[PDB]
């Protein structure tokens, strides 16, 4: 799992509503979460297919 997938998606940076995908190493999977346009960190994905294929080892 690349370390970019374990980051904290800083959605509190600005007021936005863009539902995106989180990566959960603890359960070797991904799960939909809430993101923001501004701010955020790299663990955010647009689909579980990208999230799983790149970090679900």
């Amino acid at each position: 799992r690349p370390r970019f997938c374990e980051l904290a998606p800083s959605a509190g940076s600005c007021f936005a509503f863009v539902p995106s995908y989180y990566y959960n190493q603890y359960s070797n999977t991904c799960h939909s979460f809430t993101y923001s346009g501004c701010g955020g960190n790299a663990n955010r994905f647009r689909t579980i297919d990208e999230c799983n294929r790149t970090c679900v080892g």
